[PDB]
């Protein structure tokens, strides 16, 4: 549902279970909401039954809320700095203040913004109002 990942999720089924516990480079988004760009390697032995099923909506929702979440069913949630639970650099697309999306009140999106800066979790890297699209990283799902 305009779900997807690279390594793609038939370049993932040729991996070794070895190679799976460490994959590289390993990002994943939804088309039109974000994406989620790891920063370290990423353990996906959990998903072999299907990448895709496991994956796009299940583990990994990109919400029409303007929001992410990455093991939403705490039963599916390892520990920091196993599986998915690692830092990363996300992007979210249409995300505005209260939905207010009018770039002529300019000083509006700069009191949103800095509530944006704030943000201790979610450590801010930008945002541009044109888009409403912020990035910023953090350092694990828990």
């Amino acid at each position: 549902f305009g779900y997807w990942c690279s390594p793609s999720p038939e370049q993932l089924e040729r991996l070794s279970l070895k190679q799976l516990a460490a994959v590289s480079n390993f990002v994943i988004g939804r088309r039109g909401y974000g994406c989620i760009t790891f920063q370290h390697d990423v353990d996906l032995t959990a998903f072999t039954k299907s990448f895709r099923e496991e994956l796009f909506g299940k583990i990994v929702i990109f919400r029409s809320s303007k929001t992410v979440e990455v093991y939403p069913d705490e039963a599916t949630k390892p520990m920091i700095g196993h599986g998915l639970n690692v830092p990363a650099i996300i992007t979210l697309e249409n995300v505005y203040p209260v939905p207010m999306k009018d770039t002529t009140k300019f000083a509006e999106f700069q009191v949103f913004d800095r509530k944006l800066r704030s943000m201790r979790e979610m450590n801010y890297i930008s945002y541009n109002p044109f888009g409403g699209t912020w990035t910023f990283k953090v350092n694990h799902f828990e």
